[PDB]
């Protein structure tokens, strides 16, 4: 019975409970928690490839008001962003399974989408979403504790709060809206 855990969710669940925000620039950044999973029930002798990739959470904006993220705008639905690939594929079925698959390289944009880089609109919340492909029979799996919204600044202070306290490499790189 194939099954995909999520590594580490009570961590990623400190920032789903205040809304999880992940930084967007031209270069790309990595995401903090890193997305980890735990495979099991694959063919350990068949050769699978682990795909990523980035969905709407929702079909609207946000915005954050008053300490608070509030919906807004015309609902335009939003395309899913390219693909991932993690880069020990392809490779067996026990490779996969004997430790969390870690996606740690993958680098969220705002520009360019090529290679390790993903192209994410601000001010949506996107939802990483992993493809396991049979080397085609696919599978997909996501997790709503990694829900985030991608944003070019961080807007809550309380989840700079958070990644300054868990990512030890934020502190070496360390207005409000009111009506
Ligand atoms: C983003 C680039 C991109 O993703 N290109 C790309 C994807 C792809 C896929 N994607 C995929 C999507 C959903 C899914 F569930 C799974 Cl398992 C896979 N699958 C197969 N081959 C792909 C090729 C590919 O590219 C290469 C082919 C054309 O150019 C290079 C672009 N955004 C506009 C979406
Ligand atoms: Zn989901």
């Amino acid at each position: 019975e194939l099954r995909v855990g999520l590594e580490e969710s009570e961590l990623w669940l400190r920032f789903k409970e205040l809304t999880n925000e992940m930084i967007v620039t031209k270069n790309g950044r990595r995401m903090f928690p890193v997305l980890k999973v735990n495979v099991s029930g694959l063919d350990p002798n068949a050769m699978y490839s682990f795909l990523l990739d980035f969905v709407a959470a929702d079909n609207h904006r946000w915005k954050y008001v008053n300490g608070e993220w509030v919906p807004g705008g015309k609902p335009e639905p939003q395309a899913p962003s390219c693909v991932y690939i993690h880069p020990d594929s392809p490779n067996f079925g026990a490779h996969w399974m004997k430790a969390p698959v870690s996606f740690s390289k993958v680098k969220l944009t705002n520009k360019l989408n090529g290679g390790g880089q993903i192209m994410l609109n601000s001010l949506h919340k996107y939802e990483p979403r992993i493809h396991i492909v049979r080397v085609r029979m696919i599978t997909s799996h996501c997790f709503p504790e990694t829900q985030f919204i991608a944003v070019t600044a961080y807007q809550n202070e309380e989840i700079t709060a958070l990644k300054i306290k868990y990512n030890p490499f934020a502190k070496a790189f360390l207005h409000h809206h009111h009506h």
